[PDB]
C-alpha cells in the first residue's frame, strides 16, 4: 500500500535516520548554504560601502568646489534669489572649474568631450533653456506663450596647462540652466590595498532650476559615476556559492516532485478504497513550504551572485537588484532556519501560536485597512497644506504609522500649534483628527492584535 | 402577519437575493460611490498642492527679498533689537520693493493703488501705529497715556520704468510698522501644463510688532493670494460625484423610511398581541446605524462638490471647508466598507469585539480623562512659567498625550535639567510630577486598556 | 443599638435621600468648588504666563543688546577663548550700557545706586574676583596659592543726558568677571489693557566665569525682575475660593468627626456583645479616604489663596510655592472627581480593578526598582565619561526611563557609535548594557505589568 | 540520617533562627556591604566627573585656540577642500602655538621635546606623509606607486620669553598631516579645593587626514592627558571595602562548600537506601545561585578596589576598566537586593512569575532572531548605500531595535522620501521592508512576549 510510505514521508529528519538508515544530506547542506550565502553578503556589502564612501565624500568635494557659499546641510534650501545671485553662482562655478587643477585637493582630470551631447568636443556645457516665445506681461494679463524649448548652449575649453562671462539669462522665460562636465581621478585606496586600481569618472550636473517660476531658484549638484579599470577569492568563493545553492535547488526540486507523485498516488487510492472528495487543503498538506522557500532562496542567490560576477567585473554597474536580490535571498535562508526549531518541542509552540495566530492578524489589518486609509485621504486633504508632514499620501501613510506606533507625535501636534492652520477651524480639526485617530488605534486596534496572539497562545497551550 | 417581513429585513444581502429575487442595487453603488468619491479627492489634492506649493515658493523668495538679512529657519525669532537695525529694516524692504524689477527672478507686476485704505493710490504705503500720549518716563514713574491709536502714514510709489527715507519713528509709543503692497504674476506652470492660465495678486504684509514693548520687535512676512483667470474632465467628473451621492441618499433614505414605517407597524403590533412595554434599545434596532452613515457622508460630498465647483471656477477660494467636507465624507465612506466586512464570520468576530468593547473603553477615558485634566492644569500652572512645552493648556495636552503615548519623553525631563526651574522646589515638583503621571499612566490605565479588551473578545469568542 | 446608624453610614447618597430626607449639601458644594478653582487656576496662569513672557522677551532683548557677537540659540555654548575676546566683550557690555538711551528699541531707565555692594551711589559695577597670591607657574610645577578671593572693582556713571578702558585683568589668578546694573521700565500692556501699571526693575547679571580655569571662560546674562507699582473682580473671587474652601473643609472635618465616633461606639460594643479583635484594617474601614482627600486640597487651596491675593498685590512676588499650592489642589479636586463616578457600577468596575490592582503593582515596582537602581549606578559610572544623556545620575534615571518607555533609543546608541567610548572595551559594554536593559524592562517587566492588571480585572468581573 | 540537616538547609532566615539560635551574620553583612559598594561608586564617579569636565574644557579650548573657523558642534564635518585652505589651516595652528602665552585664558606651559619620536628634542612636529613615488595622472591611466610611506618632518621650538612656513604639501601622493606637541597646565580646582595639585600634560595632536584621497581631507583634534602630581579617608573607606568583601566573599564561600559536601553525603545516601538516577537539576538544586553571584559581586568589588586605589594614587590612568568592574559589581548587589523580597510571599508571586516565564522568553528571542538577523542582513546590504542610518551592521542592529521599541520610526520613512534610493525601486524595497518588519515585530513577536509572561503569571497564581 502507501501508509509505510507516507510514514517515512511526513516525518522528523531524526525519525527518518533510524528508518531505512539515510544520511541527513539536505540538513548539511541548508547549514552550508547558510553559511556561504551570509560570508559572500558580508563581503560584497563591505565593498559597496567603500565605493559608496569614496563616492560620498568626492561629490561633497565637489559641492564644496563648486557651488557659490555652499554650506553642509544646506542642500534643500539652497537656492538663488535674485539675477546677481544667479550670475554669480554660475560664473563661480566655471571658474572654479577653469583653475581646478592648482586649487583642488584631489586629483582630477579634465575629460575632452565630457559635456554630453550640447558639447561638441568641448569639456564644459553651459546650457540655458527657455520657451521659444514668453511675452509674460501681468502688468494688464496679456500672455502670449509657445511652449517650445530653446537650448542656448556656450562651449567651455580647460586651458592646457571669457565667452561665458557674455551670458545674457532670458529670466521671464527661463527654464533652467546646466552646467555639464566630467572628471576623472583614481581611487588611491584601491590602487594600494586590493591592488587593483580603479578609474573614477564623475559626470557632474549642475541645475539651476527654474520650472516652478515662482522667484526662487534651486541649486543643486548631482554626480554619476562610472568605475572602469585602470589601464580572485572573490571569484572563486563566488563560483562555490554557485555550486551550493544549485545543489540545493536540485535537491528541493527533487523532494518536491517526490511530493507531488505521492500525493497523486494518495488521492487516486482514496477514490480506489472509499469514495470521498479530497479537501483543497489536504492537497497542500503534502507540499512543504520550506522547500519552496529554499528554492525561492536559491534561485535569488543564483541571479544574485551572476549580477555580482558582473559588476566585480566592471561590466554591469547595476547595484541596486543585485542587492535586492542578496538581501532577499539572505533573508529567506535566515528564515528558514526556524524549520530546525520546529523539531523541538517548546519552540515549535512558540512557531505554531504565531502560525495560528496569522490568519486571524491578517484579517484584523484588512479590517483597520479600510479606516487607516479613510484617515490617510482625511489628513492628506485636509493638513497637506498646512503641515510639513502631510505633502503627500506616503507621507501620511508614513507619519500615521509613526504615530500609532508611538513615535513623532509631538512634533505633529507642535506643528500645527504653530500656524493653527491659519484658521481657528483647520486647527480644531487637527486636534480632533488626531485625537481619534490614535486614540482608536493604540488603545483599541493594538490592544486586539494582543489579545488574538494571546488567544492564539491560549489555544496552543491548552488544545 | 409581520414576522415574514421582519424576515426579509434585518437580513444579510446574499440572503436577500434568495427571496423575492431583488437585484443587489444599493451594493454596488456604494462600491462605485466610493471609487469616485476616492477618485474626486486624490484630483483635488494634486492641483490643491500644486496652488499650495506655488504661495509657499513664492512667499519664500519675497521674505528673501525684503528682509534684511533674512536666513531660512530663523522665522519665529527674526526681530530687531536696536533703533538703527528697525531703521535698516524698514529702508531696505522698501528699496528692495522700489528696484523689485530689476532684480528679481521672478516676473512680479506692481499694482496701482495696493497699499489697502491707507493708500489713497498709491502702490505702496508704509505706517507707523503710536499712542496719542505716551508721556513714558520710568525714571520716576511717571506716566500719562491715551490708549488712543494714531496712524502716521507715508505714500510710495514706484518708478515709471525719498520721501520715506524721512521716517521718524516715536519708539517710545510705538505701536508697530506695516508694510503694504501687492505684487502680480502669472504662473508659468499653469499657462503650459494644464492651458488655463492663473492670475495671482500677493498681497504681502511686513509687521513690526511692537505690542510687547519689551525691546524686542519681532518682523514677519505674511502673504495673502488671490487667484484671477489672466484675461472640461473635472466638471464633468465633478457631476458624477453630485448624481452618484444623490441616488446613494435617495435609496438609503427610502430604506431608512421604510424601516421607520416597520417598526411603527411591529409597536403597534405588539401591544395588539401581548400589552408589554417597548425597550428604547428595540425601537433603536430597527434603524440601520449603517445607512445613517452613507446618508452623512452623501450630504458631506455633495456639499464639498458644490464648493468644489465654486473653487475650481475661481468663485469661492475657501479651501479649508471645502477640503474638511470632502475628507470627512471619504473617511466615511472608507469606514462603511467596515459593512461589508460584517457578512463573513470571521471578520464579523474582530469587529464585534471592538463594538462590545468600545462602552467600556469610553467609561474608562471617562474615568481617567478627570485625572488627566487635573494633571494638564497642574502642570500648565507649575511648568508653564519654565518649560517651553507647558505655556499652554493645549501644549500641555499634547505634550501629556505624547508622554503616555511614549513620545518625546527624555527632551520633557532635559528641558528641566537646564534650568532646573530656576528653584531646586520646582524641579524636585517637576520630578515627582513627571514620574507619577508617566508611572500611572502606562503601566496601569494603558494595561487596563488591554485587559478591557482582551475580555471583550474572551467574551466575544465564548459567548 | 447601632446597626440603624451604620445602615445610614456607609450608604450611598443616592440611598441617603430615602433615609431621613436629607439635601445633598456635600455633593453640591464640591462641584460648586471644583468650578470655582478650576476657575481661580486659570485666571492666575493667564496673568503669570503675560509677566512671563515680558520678562523673557526683556531678558532676550538685554542679551542682544550687551552680550558681543550673541546669537539666539547659542547660550550654553557661549564662551570666551581668548584675552582678546574677554576684553572685547567686557568693554562692549559696558559701552552698550552706556548708550543704552538712543540705540535700545525699549524705554529703559537707569537706577541710580543700581551695582550692589560693591557699588557705592554708581549705576554700574564692573568686579573681577581673583585669589590674593596666585603663583601659578607650571613650566616646573611650582604652586604657591592662598585662596583667599580679592574683589577689585571698577565704579561706573551713567551720563547726564572712560576709567574702565583700563582695566588689567589678572588672567593667571582670575576667577569671574561680574557687571551688575539695573535697568527701569513700565510695562505699556499693563498700563493700557488692565489699566494697572507696572513698574519692572531689572536687575542684570553678566558673568565671565573663569572657576574652571580650564581655558574656556563661559559668559551668561541673567536677570532677576522686582514688579511694583507705578506712582477688583480677582479679589472678591479669592475670597468666593476661601469661603467655599472653608465651607467644605468644615463639612468634611464634622463627617471626619462623626465618623471616628461612629467607630469608636461600634469598637466598644463589639467588646461588649462578643470579646473579639478588632482588625486595623476594620478602624480604618470607617474613614472615608475621600474626605481626606477633600480636606488636604482645601488646605493647598487657602493657602495658594492667601499667597495669591498676597502676590496680586505686590507684596510677595514668591510664584513658584503658590502655583505648586494651587496646581497639586486643582488635581486633588479633579482626582475627587471620580468618587462620583464610584456610585455607578459600570465606572465602579473599572475603579475597583485599578483600586484592587495598586498593592502588586506597588511591590513589583519596590521589586523592579533595584535592578534599575543597579543599571543606573553602572550606567552613570562606566557611561558618564562618555556619554552625554548619563553625566548625573538623574540624568541616567530620566534616559532609562524614557529607554523602557521607548523614546530616544537611537540617539542613545548612536552618541556611542560615534567615538566608541575611546575604546573598544566601552562600546562593547555599553551594547551589552542597553540590549540587555532595554530587552528585561520592556518584553519582562511592562508584560508583567500588563499581566498584573488583567489579573485585577478578571479577579472584578468573575468575583 | 540527614533529614535533619537538610531541614535546616534549604530554609529560610527567618526559619532559621528559630532553630539552634543562629544570629543573622550574612543578612546583615550583605547589607553594610550594598551600602559601602554604592558610597564608593557614588565618591569614584563624582571624582571621575570633575577629570572629565577638566578634560573636556580644555579639548574644546584647543579646539577654539587652534583649528582655523573653528565653531562649536561642526566636529564631524570640520574639513579643508583647497590647497589654500589646507595650508592656511596648519599655518593658523603653528602660529597659534607660537603666540599661545599671550592669547590663550588658561595657562598653559611648553613642554620641550614634546613633538614626540619624529621631534628631537623640539617642542611641536610638523609631520606631513607621503608616498615614495606617486605618479599619479588621471589623464590617460598611467600609475605607478610605491606603497612606502615617507614621513618629511619640520621642527619647530616656541621663543625665548619661520621654517614652518616654507612647507611644500606633495598633495597628489599625500597621505596626512600632523602636528604633535605637549602642554602643561595645574588643575586649580584640586589645588583649592581638595588641596590635592594636579599637573596635566595634554598631548595635542591635530590631524588633517587625507587616507580617502576624496578631494576632502578632514580635520580633528584629539587630545591624550597624563596627570601627575605637583612637585586619606577615601584610602581608609577603600580599605573598608576590602575587608567587607572578602569576608563577604569567606562566608559565601564556606557556605557553598558545606552545600557541596551536604549535596555529596545526599547522593551517597540516595544510592545507600534506594539506588534511583540522581537528576542533573537534582544536584544543581543544592548550589544557591545568589551566593554565587555574591561571590562574583565580591570578587569584582576587590579588583576594582585594587584599581580604584591604582588609579587615585596616579600609578594606573585605567579608568575603564576600574569603572567597569566597579559598576557591574554595584549593579550585582542591586540585583541581589531581590534575595531579601524572596522571603515574603507577595513579591516571590512576581519573581517567581518572571523567573517562569525566563526559559520560554529565551526560547522565543531565539525563534525571533534569526529573522531579526535576516532583516539586519537585508537592510545593510540594500540600504546602506542609501540611508544614514543603515551604513553598518551594529547601526543596522540599533535602528531596528529602537523601530522594534517605537522609537526613530518617522526619521527613518522621511530619510528614504528624500532621495527615494535613487531609483523607485530601492525606494518600493524599502517600504516594504520597513512596513513589514515593524508591523511583523511589533504586532506578532511583542503581543507574544505579553501572552508568554501573562501564562506565566497565570500559571503561579493558579499552580
Ligand atoms: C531643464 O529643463 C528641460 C526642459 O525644458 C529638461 O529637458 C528634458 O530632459 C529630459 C531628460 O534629460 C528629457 O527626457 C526631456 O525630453 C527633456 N524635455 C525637453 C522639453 O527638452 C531638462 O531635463 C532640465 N534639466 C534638468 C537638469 O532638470
Ligand atoms: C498694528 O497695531 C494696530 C493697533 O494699534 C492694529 O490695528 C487693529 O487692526 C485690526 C485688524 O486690522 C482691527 O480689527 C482693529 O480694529 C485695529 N485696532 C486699532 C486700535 O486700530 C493692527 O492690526 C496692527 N498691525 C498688525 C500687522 O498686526
Ligand atoms: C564669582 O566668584 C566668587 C568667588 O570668588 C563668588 O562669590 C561667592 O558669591 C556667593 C553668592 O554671591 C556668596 O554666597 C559666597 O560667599 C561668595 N564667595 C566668596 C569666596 O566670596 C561669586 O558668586 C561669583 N560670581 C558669580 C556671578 O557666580
Ligand atoms: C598618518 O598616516 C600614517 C600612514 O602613512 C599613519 O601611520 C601609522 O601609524 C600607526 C599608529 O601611529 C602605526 O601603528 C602604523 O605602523 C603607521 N603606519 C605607517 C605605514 O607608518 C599615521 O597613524 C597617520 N596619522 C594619523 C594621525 O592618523
Ligand atoms: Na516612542
Amino acid at each position: 500500500d502507501l501508509r509505510r510510505r507516507l510514514k517515512y514521508f511526513f516525518m522528523s529528519p531524526c525519525d527518518k535516520f533510524r528508518a531505512k538508515g539515510r544520511k541527513p544530506c539536505k540538513l548539511m547542506l541548508q547549514v552550508v548554504k547558510i553559511l556561504v550565502v551570509t560570508v559572500q553578503l558580508i563581503l560584497f556589502g563591505l565593498s559597496n560601502q567603500l565605493v559608496v564612501t569614496f563616492r560620498e565624500e568626492n561629490t561633497i568635494a565637489f559641492r564644496h568646489l563648486f557651488l557659490l557659499g555652499y554650506s553642509d546641510g544646506s542642500d534643500d534650501t539652497f537656492a538663488a534669489y535674485t539675477q546677481e545671485q544667479l550670475y554669480q553662482a554660475i560664473f563661480y562655478a566655471v571658474d572654479q572649474y577653469l583653475i581646478l587643477p592648482e586649487i583642488s585637493l584631489g586629483r582630477y582630470a579634465y575629460v575632452r568631450g565630457g559635456g554630453g551631447p550640447w558639447a561638441n568636443g568641448s569639456a564644459l556645457a553651459l546650457c540655458q533653456r527657455y520657451y521659444h516665445r514668453g511675452h509674460v506681461d501681468p502688468a494688464n494679463d496679456t500672455f502670449d506663450i509657445d511652449p517650445r524649448v530653446v537650448t542656448d548652449c556656450i562651449q567651455v575649453d580647460p586651458p592646457d596647462r571669457a565667452s561665458y562671462k557674455n551670458l545674457t539669462l532670458k529670466f521671464h522665460k527661463l527654464i533652467n540652466v546646466t552646467i555639464h562636465f566630467q572628471l576623472k581621478t583614481i581611487n588611491l585606496q584601491s590602487l594600494i590595498n586590493n591592488e587593483i586600481p580603479d578609474c573614477y569618472t564623475f559626470s557632474i550636473l549642475i541645475t539651476f532650476d527654474n520650472k516652478a517660476h515662482s522667484g526662487r531658484i534651486p541649486i543643486r549638484l548631482e554626480t554619476k559615476t562610472h568605475i572602469q579599470e585602470c589601464k580572485s577569492f572573490r571569484l572563486l568563493f563566488d563560483v562555490v556559492v554557485i555550486l551550493t545553492c544549485s545543489l540545493s535547488f536540485l535537491l528541493c526540486a527533487r523532494s518536491l516532485l517526490r511530493g507531488f507523485l505521492l500525493q497523486n498516488e494518495f488521492v487516486v487510492f482514496m477514490w480506489r478504497r472509499r469514495g470521498r472528495e479530497i479537501s483543497l487543503w489536504e492537497r497542500l498538506e503534502f507540499v512543504n513550504g520550506w522547500y519552496i522557500l529554499l528554492v525561492t532562496s536559491d534561485v535569488l542567490t543564483i541571479s544574485g551572485t551572476v549580477m555580482k560576477i558582473g559588476i566585480e567585473a566592471k561590466n554591469l554597474a547595476s547595484y541596486d537588484v543585485c542587492s535586492i536580490l542578496l538581501g532577499t535571498s539572505t533573508l529567506l535562508v535566515w528564515v528558514g532556519v526556524i524549520r530546525y526549531l520546529t523539531f523541538f518541542h517548546k519552540y515549535n509552540i512558540l512557531i505554531a501560536t504565531l502560525r495560528v495566530a496569522l490568519p486571524s492578524v491578517m484579517r484584523f489589518c484588512c479590517c483597520v485597512a479600510v479606516i487607516y486609509l479613510g484617515y490617510c485621504f482625511c489628513g492628506w486633504i485636509v493638513l497637506g497644506p498646512y503641515h510639513v508632514k502631510f505633502r503627500s499620501l506616503s507621507m501620511v501613510s508614513e507619519c500615521l504609522f509613526s504615530l500609532i506606533n508611538g513615535d513623532d507625535m509631538f512634533v505633529t501636534f507642535a506643528a500645527m500649534q504653530a500656524q493653527q492652520g491659519h484658521s481657528s477651524l483647520v486647527w480644531l480639526f487637527s486636534q480632533l483628527y488626531l485625537y481619534s485617530f490614535i486614540s482608536l488605534f493604540i488603545y483599541m486596534v493594538l490592544s486586539l492584535f494582543i489579545a488574538l496572539i494571546t488567544g492564539a497562545y491560549d489555544t496552543i497551550k491548552h488544545p
